[PDB]
């Protein structure tokens, strides 16, 4: 595992999230599930908790965008960059943007939302790119057909617990 410079991390244990908009690619409740599922992955191995907001600014703002959206890093059309997120902090920090020029799916027939979400939210919680090929933080998005087999790798667990520790009890 690897962490950002000056090891940015949330100084609080309870974080809020907000799904700013929805993609035409999927039913709305499939986006919610993917996100809440992605949150569970991290929540389970740390004392971190999450709650949802539908107004105001949440710690982690989630949205779907195309090309040039609200920042200095415009998306790039089909394929390649799938999504991007900011390390812990105020404002756009912790925020996660997803490229809609991809076909987001609940399965592996295009770009699986849950898988990329899990990855991006890694970045939101302070994790950088791992060198371990079997890790979720590894920069390689494979069309991991076997979602049925997915398991957070010990490397990812090590890295997130380095910042927030194991669950309370
Ligand atoms: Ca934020
Ligand atoms: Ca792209
Ligand atoms: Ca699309
Ligand atoms: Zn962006
Ligand atoms: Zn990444």
């Amino acid at each position: 595992f690897r962490t950002f410079p000056g090891i940015p991390k949330w100084r609080k244990t309870h974080l809020t999230y907000r799904i700013v908009n929805y993609t035409p690619d999927l039913p709305k409740d499939a986006v919610d599930s993917a996100v809440e599922k992605a949150l569970k992955v991290w929540e389970e191995v740390t004392p971190l908790t999450f709650s949802r907001l539908y107004e105001g600014e949440a710690d982690i703002m989630i949205s779907f965008a195309v090309r040039e959206h609200g920042d200095f890093y415009p998306f790039d059309g089909p394929g390649n960059v799938l999504a991007h997120a900011y390390a812990p902090g105020p404002g756009i920090n912790g925020d996660a943007h997803f490229d809609d020029d991809e076909q987001w799916t609940k399965d592996t027939t295009g770009t699986n939302l849950f898988l990329v979400a899990a990855h991006e939210i890694g970045h939101s919680l302070g994790l950088f790119h791992s060198a371990n090929t079997e890790a979720l933080m590894y920069p390689l998005y494979h069309s991991l057909t076997d979602l049925t087999r997915f398991r957070l790798s010990q490397d990812d667990i090590n890295g997130i617990q380095s910042l927030y520790g194991p669950p309370p009890d």
